[PDB]
């Protein structure tokens, strides 16, 4: 499952303006705690792909955001 870097507290997501693999983007949403293989800019949100089932996805199964 692969998705935007959604703030585990929040609910919000890292989002972009400028789409594509953003290379901040990159640095986000490829990290270590992250451990996706892509990291990229979709929709204005930092959308990791490789993502783990384990890593969350937005939205939040908590609480929502922008």
């Amino acid at each position: 499952k692969e998705g935007y870097l959604v703030n585990k507290s929040t609910g919000c997501k890292y989002g972009c303006l400028l789409l594509g693999k953003n290379e901040g983007c990159d640095k986000e949403c490829k990290a270590k705690n992250q451990g996706g293989s892509y990291g990229y800019c979709y929709a204005f949100g930092c959308w990791c792909e490789g993502l783990p089932e384990s890593t969350p996805t937005y939205p939040l199964p908590n609480k929502s955001c922008s």
